[PDB]
């Protein structure tokens, strides 16, 4: 059953609207993948909403989590699809929007698309199976939470242990429970860089001439700066 769940609500395709036949500019990259957030976003919105045990949160409980987690989950899918379409070579951001070494350095990302691409790379080398990838990543949406609690701390603390017996269950092993969490954790890292620069970026925005979206701006202006000042924390594992 709860394998049959995470497969039918698991999201499509979401493609940015790139325009490919325009020059690969820091301003063209940024303010694409700035969309394509706002695009995955929708989908991840719905997404969780639709998971199991995930309305016994509490209303608000519910947003915070999906924007607090929202960088994270995208970073784990997207390391996911270019594994599995252009077998890591590649970041597989959106079918429109494939990033290849020259697009990383414009970007101005080069770091992090080099770590995100190995992470891309750990589910080839874990050989990491559909039904673990799917686990995972509703668990990666039960990582992160404000030191002070949410309004519902108990009722969340719950859910996430169900998913964590979920993930066992599926390796059911040590030693790959062992791995799985260890992906799990290096995911965080990788998303507090992209969080910092994006933090950066919509600060500087109108100088660069790149465009946020509404919910893009008003997510890095609202929940980032409480992660970036360490009210909001990661839950790793180890
Ligand atoms: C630079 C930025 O555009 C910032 S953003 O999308 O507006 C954003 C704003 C707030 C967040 F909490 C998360 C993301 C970005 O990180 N976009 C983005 C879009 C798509 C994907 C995918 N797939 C990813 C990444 F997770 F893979 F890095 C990142």
């Amino acid at each position: 059953i709860f394998l049959n769940v995470l497969e039918a609500i698991e999201p499509g395709v979401v493609c940015a609207g790139h325009d490919n036949n325009q020059p690969d500019s820091f301003a063209a990259l940024l303010s694409s993948l700035n969309e394509l957030g706002e695009r995955q976003l929708v989908h991840v919105v719905k997404w969780a909403k639709a998971l199991p045990g995930f309305r016994n949160l509490h209303v608000d409980d519910q947003m915070a989590v999906i924007q607090y987690s929202l960088m994270g989950l995208m970073v784990f899918a997207m390391g996911w699809r270019s594994f599995t379409n252009v077998n890591s070579r590649m970041l597989y951001f959106a079918p429109d929007l494939v990033f290849n070494e020259y697009r990383m350095h414009k970007s101005r990302m080069y770091s992090q698309c080099v770590r995100m691409r190995h992470l891309s790379q750990e589910f080839g080398w874990l050989q990491i199976t559909p039904q673990e990838f799917l686990c995972m990543k509703a668990l990666l949406l039960f990582s992160i939470i404000p030191v002070d609690g949410l309004k519902n701390q108990k009722f969340f603390d719950e859910l996430r242990m169900n998913y964590i017996k979920e993930l066992d269950r599926i390796i059911a092993c040590s030693r790959r429970f062992y791995q799985l969490t260890k992906l799990l954790d290096s995911v965080q890292p990788i998303a507090r860089e992209l969080h910092q620069f994006t933090f950066d970026l919509l600060i500087k925005s109108h100088m660069v001439s790149v465009d946020f979206p509404e919910m893009m701006a008003e997510i890095i202006s609202v929940q980032v700066p409480k992660i970036l000042s360490g009210k909001v924390k990661p839950i790793y594992f180890h």
